[PDB]
């Protein structure tokens, strides 16, 4: 298991114009297009990430290809926030996983770097802790299942939650 089985996992994998949990258009493995109401502004969007007229269907090597663009944006989030930085230093390579995973879904490093509380106790090492923190929070609401697995994986360390 690695960071990129874990999220297309988490996201699934759709080559059609969707709307997320959110009801905001994505295509591919979660790759979030426009926050905007629009079809068209969702299909132009889509076309300028491609760089082809694409009708609003993708390939699944173009898929693959967002999908990797979108793992190497959310990592150097992390490198690139003060608050994230070194929370992610401190962890080992499963948990780092964990964090990468909330990072690619709030599809923005601002809104976890906003966990304050529950970052500083990652950081202490105390995972029944942080991992009690988490859960009080819209997104463990919105998507539990989703973030049950991620908390487990913060709490154990291990990739059970996936397995």
């Amino acid at each position: 298991m690695n960071i990129f089985e874990m999220l297309r996992i988490d996201e699934g994998l759709r080559l059609k114009i969707y709307k997320d949990t959110e009801g905001y258009y994505t295509i591919g493995i979660g790759h979030l297009l426009t926050k905007s109401p629009s079809l068209n502004a969702a299909k132009s969007e889509l076309d300028k990430a491609i760089g082809r007229n694409t009708n609003g269907v993708i390939t699944k090597d173009e898929a693959e290809k967002l999908f990797n663009q979108d793992v190497d944006a959310a990592v150097r989030g992390i490198l690139r926030n003060a608050k994230l930085k070194p929370v992610y230093d401190s962890l080992d390579a499963v948990r780092r996983a964990a964090l990468i995973n909330m990072v690619f879904q709030m599809g923005e490093a601002t809104g976890v770097a906003g966990f304050t509380n529950s970052l500083r106790m990652l950081q202490q090492k105390r995972w029944d802790e942080a991992a009690v923190n988490l859960a009080k929070s819209r997104w463990y609401n919105q998507t539990p299942n989703r973030a049950k697995r991620v908390i487990t994986t913060f709490r154990t360390g291990t990739w059970d939650a996936y397995k």
